[PDB]
């Protein structure tokens, strides 16, 4: 047995009645319990994530099968058998916190590894490419996909406007409007790092790397009609499914694979290997197994752990570095920036975000300082040998720069249509049919000039793709 | 034609490419446009409302048909034909932004009248009673109804635990589990002030009042299966319907009716007229027509106007006062409290929240001061005749107190079951069948002791009600 | 030895150089250490206290000498020898955080007692009365005293305007413009609860109480000229002195005394005993020794402990209750209200604010949830015997109300001048001269009508007082 | 005459008395005016600036005397006679709001020019160099100079520790410890841009530039004894002086001069011309007159205009660009970053911060959206010709990069001591005496090892300088 108390630690005598002028009179201001309890209630909510607002989290373990020390000095990958705790959040993208998990969207696949040399965040999605290749466009892209700012309803005319005029999107759309646009749940789902990263070994040698997560539960997708039928009765079915698997002891897992490419292959290719609208051939750059992640524990409190979880692509660890991918570059900034707003200056002290590795630095203060700071020395350099010092063993690599000027200029070899055609042609006939069906349902109401431009983009990917879509939309494209 | 600019007013030379080391290198910190645009994007979201997070707004006009000056000095009600502008937000209650509008819930019905003596907010719901009668219980009620804090899924076993142990909820639950728990949309829906308020006339005479809104479009509800059919294909169907009606010129309207009761009728009733778990008889206190509200304009920007709208039951105008209702009393505090957090100290300067009536006072400063303040005098009393002064014509009434001590104690005559039985018996056979069906579906998985207590509460309301529910649940109540 | 790390726990290779395009080129975005370190720096500050911004804190112990159980059930006062930990902040009032401690002002004397039945805050000042007697006036008062909102400089013409038109201020001003308006430092200083409170014993019997702190170091003040001499060379002399005393083991101490008055003495007096512009006679209501507080430890971090400390007059413990004093009644609200803005919704989790007593309740979430919450049950009533429950042993008293209506009306027997005259007459001739000197320096530049009203208010206190001030100001009051 | 009103626009009947249970009873919760008024009071304060918290602002006009079109295409400098409105804030650096203006510190000299092509901020200080040359060190530098995080008192042992170990500081200290470390006020004070910037003309040709402001009132400084004398009687003498000059029509003015250097001069100098610890010889790069700024108008509200004013070095206009200076580079980030925290995401809508030039972009929402947004299109590219578009006439230059690799490495030719010696030797004998006096008073209580290192640093600047300091400190440096 325990007393109900105020936040001052005073036991509460009555948690049923406000203090009033007799049993039926108006309420008095001197009711600390009422005021404190209402005021805290009044302040429960914090801003939702600007994208990926809807999601679900779980803890688990990653275990190395094949050590990667020949390619990366990353401590958590250094030895067979080595286990690292993780926290993972899965999500949709566009709609708000309470929105259904049956909508078409990429799914987020955000892993925080609690390594002995710091937290490593790999902030992936299920689909392995993106719509755009420069972060400057992200707010535009998002605003086009988001509910209309007048009506609060998503409008395909808006996002198809932006996407058609951003033809690098063509490959992504070709995946998003397959039925993999609606994964059956979070467990039966791919994961991808999307970007190329740099792995740097103890000798300072660099490779390009791509990450891939392969579900032990297999990949399964929903048709539009299957998604609708689930939506009718459950708007949180993927959150449900994840919690339930774990509660039952049926732990979902993914095998981690990487591809590795020499920096010097840039000139051997007809696309930029750091363009995130591109994949790398699995034939030319085969998948190499690293290990397995198993999710085996639900959080204790959804708000404190899942809703307040903060992941950033810039939470890198020694031996793993950003590539020059311009989309990735902006992310390095935007996540910690949004997290300071959403969660507070000290969000890194929220338990789920805390490293296992020691934190020692000269940062101080900020809202909600709860860590019991002490000491006179909050600056470096200083004269004290016992105060924290830099450690040059942990310097990052020095990538070579090929440019001689500060420029704003698109990459060379953008090659916006080729891989979209290759993906189209890789689909089974059933999959192609589902693609055309999903695209047609989405495009049929949009502005005619935009609709034509969409058809033309997919035609450039593959003539059959474009012609089928034109036919299904009742657009005559003879004349182009 | 317009230039795209930064917030500094500098025209943007390139809104496509980040600034980089050559055409494919890493990104530079000196890209003010990139950083300003990402940083503002990163800060678009603010906290959703703690309850009623999902909703939709519209503007319109209220016109008086019968002047109410005999009963209230309220300026906006003073004469036939008088028109006052309104803003109205409709909502669900429990689930977040983005959640479907097909869920079972009260609906919010919040009206802001822009009067010549200040803004008057009548912050209603569709249903005319509430689950509880003291604001001290509101965070408890809400937390039981809200998604489980571990699973993020709503759990009937949790809110039924609370409700069964809070038998004053029995009347409300008898309305909420009729099909009126799922209105067809926001236009074909009842509105209620719920609480008794006080109307005070120019002679200082007070009457108790209840407000009622009657839809010109009729009341229409959804069965569970009708709601599921809509939910399959649209999770924002009520927001859609409202916008579309107005955009088409098919303006929805509601007639405003009041009931009026002498203060002296308290003592002879077998309930407390200021208990918000009670209605008043429409035979004994007939509905009296006041006027009509027509909604005829969608907002220009959903965030700025609908999301940032702030209503409070304490936004009262001369001639309309709070009653002693202990649930109302807390609301008077909680709304402007939460709004300071959700919207900022200066939320009353956000355009939708601004009065039409002049605002002059000695308040100052606060986050986001945008009003161009001036003058040396921000204190009263002062020696300056031209500075704002109090006006004793606008004093509120002096309600009589019946109590002689500061107490925490339940009202007399709580009478938790009688009106629930009267409501049950007023249902058609089809409506009773739907009630029992909706209750059974909700209760069938809850803890057996809780399920029994629920049955017993509805049995006390009406023996046929309780026995039918026991039967439908397969629960043997013989030994009770 | 320790590595300097990021907040992710990654050791920092170089804490001297930003990452750049060669050794002299512009800076890259991909510099997580730079951006994290600057972004946290950029957010170090929180709002200062709206008043009492400048202050200093220390920890100590309070020890009971005479148990008070005959008069109050307060646990921390229950036994001779009983020790309770404290945290104390001393302060000036009007000017901002970095302002000098040599200015004229009341001094704050805020004591947080970490009791076994919760935190008790006695939020006092040095001077034993106040300017005003209703919280509605506090923003006005403060705005008049604060730097002019145009010039950022305090103007006596502004606060004398207010004070002269608020004649209840006369007693306070008679103490404030003695040399006790500038204490020599925070150790050689009086402390007062100011308000009357209610003490309730285990039988439910109530007495009125007044609290007084008497410094072991004696009371010592500065003249205007002595204060200027200190200010020339140190603008934080009192903060310095407190820290230095404690660091060198010269712990400052205060003896706590109370006065006790029956509720039934209200009619026996020519002032309202809950008017905080009044003191109680030490002859008629003798000082009774309670115990001693010794301050013996400086904080480890000033921001985390002193700057983030939150005290409230509403942090009452069983056996100690508010009186009806209308100034105190507003304070009960204002302190936790401002603290939620200044410090966050979860400010009660910041270590210095945490109780020693257990905290268990159903509150949740809010910015910066750092406490590792768990469990499914966040609502009461509930079916679970082990969850926290109310404890009726801890109900507060039920004060009798003498009013029969809700009114806005000044107290009876305001008696604004009598005690001011008594205080004036209690001064030595030297002290009277210092009072007249200090008043004259302050009033000599103000508006002539205001200056005459000030003279008239002090005349009504005592004719000699008024006449001396009129003489010193060159104002002829013979015509009146 | 005006009514005092609530923020709802309801006239207030009584601004003196809270609502209570009879004339002396406790206070009621149903007192919207009391609560609204206390709650806004409770929220008046925002965080102070992390540095330069103490300051004062004024408006004025800048007039071009000599067009600068040979060297920059900046619109505001394009024609003789062209007038641009400005807002200017002057400040100290280290201590909080409220702190004295008689302390040793650089002073801030921040000018916002409201140009036809956007707001241009030149965020200067009086002294023309800085302590450090990389932004990564700024929080360290500041934390060393700030009050000790334990004692809340500035400690020379702390900042001398940092500075001695940061020998690039030697030139700055040789200025700061002249009497120019304490300007007499803000009007009789130098201004400097400190950094090298880039000026780009209509042909795309670039020069390096430095900015200098020369007071029409002449430069005047305070000795330590003069500063103490002012501090005794006034802790805000500079804020007072600036206001008072303007109020009386004695407008202070500064002439703007520039120095111009070819980019190609880098390679021939024995220092880096973008090292902000360095000045450029006025013999080799003569001062060239641009125009004059006159400050002629005080703000109407200090909080809304001066306290909320936001300047950034990244508020550049066409023809004026950042240089590669690594200290400047980090400022480009830090200012808008802190401002979003201190002021809100929408701080650029606060009136003092608004451009005169039109703002049109696709940003949206954020706390306190007051600007009445409208329209369906908040994304680019889009199909609408009338929506805002990029304008390639306004592209910035493409600076050449001399580096091969992303590196963390000190600039070449740091040359930490030469210019410090030159400055020393340029002082009059009186000025050298004052320098040594001021240094000696600061260093005499510092740790011996630190004190010796300081002496050594100044000795390397100039043997006489170091030896005089050592002699004054009683340190025998013969052995070295
Ligand atoms: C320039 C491109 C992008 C920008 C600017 C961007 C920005 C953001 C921001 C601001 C958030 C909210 C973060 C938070 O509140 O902590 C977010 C969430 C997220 N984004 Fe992105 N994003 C971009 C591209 C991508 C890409 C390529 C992926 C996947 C490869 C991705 C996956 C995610 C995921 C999974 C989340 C949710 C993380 C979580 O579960 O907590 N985004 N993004
Ligand atoms: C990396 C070096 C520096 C950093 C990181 C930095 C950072 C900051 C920050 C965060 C502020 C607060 C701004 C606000 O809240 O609006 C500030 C204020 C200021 N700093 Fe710096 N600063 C640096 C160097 C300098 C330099 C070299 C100068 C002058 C040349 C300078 C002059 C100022 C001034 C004048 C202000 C006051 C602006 C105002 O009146 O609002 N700072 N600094
Ligand atoms: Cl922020
Ligand atoms: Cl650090
Ligand atoms: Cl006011
Ligand atoms: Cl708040
Ligand atoms: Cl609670
Ligand atoms: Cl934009
Ligand atoms: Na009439
Ligand atoms: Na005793």
């Amino acid at each position: 047995h325990k007393n109900l108390t105020t936040n001052q630690g005073v036991p509460v005598g009555d948690n049923q009645n406000s203090r009033t002028a007799g049993h039926r009179g108006p309420s008095f201001l001197d009711d600390y319990h009422l005021i404190e309890k209402l005021a805290h209630f009044d302040r429960e909510r914090i801003p939702e994530r600007v994208v990926h607002a809807r999601g679900a989290g779980a803890y688990g373990v990653f275990e190395v099968e094949n050590s990667m020390e020949k390619h990366t000095r990353a401590a958590f990958l250094s030895e067979e058998g080595k286990q690292t705790d993780v926290f993972v959040r899965f999500s949709t993208v566009i709609h708000p916190k309470g929105s259904p998990e049956t909508l078409r969207d990429p799914r987020g696949f955000a892993v925080k590894f609690y390594t002995e040399e710091g937290n490593y965040d790999l902030v992936g999605n299920n689909l392995p490419i993106f719509f755009i290749r420069d972060a400057l466009k992200f707010p535009d892209m998002v605003h086009s996909l988001k509910p209309d700012p007048v009506t609060n309803i998503q409008d395909p005319d808006r996002y198809w406007d932006f996407m058609t005029l951003t033809p690098e999107s063509t490959h992504m759309l070709t995946w998003l409007f397959s039925d993999e646009g609606i994964p059956a749940n979070y467990a039966e789902m791919r994961g991808s790092g999307v970007h190329t990263f740099r792995w740097v070994n103890k000798y300072g040698e660099t490779k390009y790397v791509k990450y891939h997560w392969r579900p032990s539960e297999g990949i399964r997708n929903l048709s539009m009609e299957e998604a609708a039928e689930i939506q009718a009765n459950d708007f949180q079915h993927a959150t449900r499914d994840l919690y339930d698997r774990i509660e039952k002891g049926n732990y979902p897992a993914w095998d981690l694979y990487v591809q590795l490419m020499p920096l010097s292959d840039y000139d051997e290719l007809d696309y930029d290997p750091c363009d995130p609208t591109k994949t790398w051939s699995e034939e030319d750059y085969p998948l190499q197994k690293v290990g397995r992640m198993t999710l085996n524990r639900n959080p204790e409190n959804f708000f404190a752990e899942t809703e307040q979880a903060a992941f950033t692509p810039s939470a890198l660890v020694p031996g793993i570095e950003a590539s020059e991918d311009k989309l990735l570059q902006g992310r390095l900034f935007s996540y910690p920036d949004t997290q300071r707003h959403r969660l507070g200056a000290n969000y890194m002290r929220i338990p789920v975000n805390c490293p296992y590795a020691p934190v020692h630095n000269n940062q101080q203060d900020g809202f909600m300082t709860t860590t019991r700071p002490s000491g006179h020395i909050n600056y470096e350099p200083n004269r004290y040998d016992d105060q924290p010092k830099e450690n040059p063993h942990y310097k990052e690599s020095e990538p070579v720069l090929h440019g001689d000027r500060m420029v704003r200029q698109k990459i060379e070899k953008p090659n916006d249509f080729k891989q979209a055609g290759e993906k189209y042609r890789s689909y089974s006939e059933e999959e192609k049919q589902a693609l055309i069906k999903n695209l047609t349902a989405d495009l049929k109401g949009v502005n005619e000039k935009t609709k034509l431009l969409a058809i033309c983009n997919f035609y450039r990917a593959d003539e059959d793709y474009g012609q089928r879509l034109a036919d299904s939309l009742g657009v005559d494209i003879r004349s182009y």
